[PDB]
């Protein structure tokens, strides 16, 4: 699913530039999750 | 809701940090990461 696939290496880029401010991973990842769940509303 | 899909993702979440953890860097846990997460919802939805 290229549009998916696509949008998901996004978000990976976000998560890495966020980890380098020195956020803990799990609190980016529950802001993250939010982008996830919203797409696969949108589109599936 | 989704609440399964919703558990999914904490789940992975967890299971990410479990690979940092060992040693591997996020960035090359990602690409797997992607490609269950899009398995999962092709599957799922």
């Amino acid at each position: 699913n290229l549009l998916f696939q696509s949008y998901l290496d996004n978000v990976g880029v976000q998560i890495v530039r966020q980890m380098r401010s020195g956020e803990r991973f799990l609190k980016i990842w529950s802001q993250t999750v939010e982008e996830i769940v919203s797409y696969v509303t949108v589109n599936f």
